[PDB]
Order: structure tokens, then sequence, then C-alpha cells
DNA sequence: ACGTACGT
DNA sequence: ACGTACGT
């Protein structure tokens, strides 16, 4: 759920 | 990630 | 419900 | 001259 490098 | 000259 | 991010 | 960065 966060984004920092995928963000889903 | 590495910031040696961009620190990304 | 998954990998992105740069230039001296 | 070089890899770090999380939860909905
Ligand atoms: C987001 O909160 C989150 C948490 N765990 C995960 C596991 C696998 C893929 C995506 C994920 N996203
Ligand atoms: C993004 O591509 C990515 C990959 N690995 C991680 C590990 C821990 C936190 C965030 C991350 N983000
Ligand atoms: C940092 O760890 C890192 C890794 N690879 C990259 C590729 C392109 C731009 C920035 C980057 N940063
Ligand atoms: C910073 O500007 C910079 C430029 N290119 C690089 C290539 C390899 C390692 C570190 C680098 N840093
Ligand atoms: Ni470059």
């Amino acid at each position: 759920x966060a984004x920092v490098x995928a963000x889903v």
C-alpha cells in the first residue's frame, strides 16, 4: 500500500 | 539511493 | 496489493 | 563517485 519504489 | 553526485 | 529513485 | 526507499 505504501508508495516509496512500487505503489500498490 | 546512494549519494556520492545525486542522492536519490 | 510491489518494486523506483540520478547527478557532481 | 553508487545504491535506499514501505505499508493499504
Ligand atoms: C501495502 O501496504 C502493501 C503491503 N504489503 C504488500 C505485499 C506485497 C505487495 C504489495 C504490498 N503492499
Ligand atoms: C521500491 O522499489 C522498493 C523496493 N524495496 C523496498 C524495501 C523496503 C522499503 C521500500 C522499498 N521500496
Ligand atoms: C539508489 O539506490 C538508486 C539506485 N538506482 C538508481 C537508478 C536510477 C536513478 C537513481 C537510482 N538510485
Ligand atoms: C554523481 O553525479 C554521480 C554520477 N555518476 C555516477 C556514476 C557512478 C557512481 C556514482 C555516480 N555519481
Ligand atoms: Ni549520469
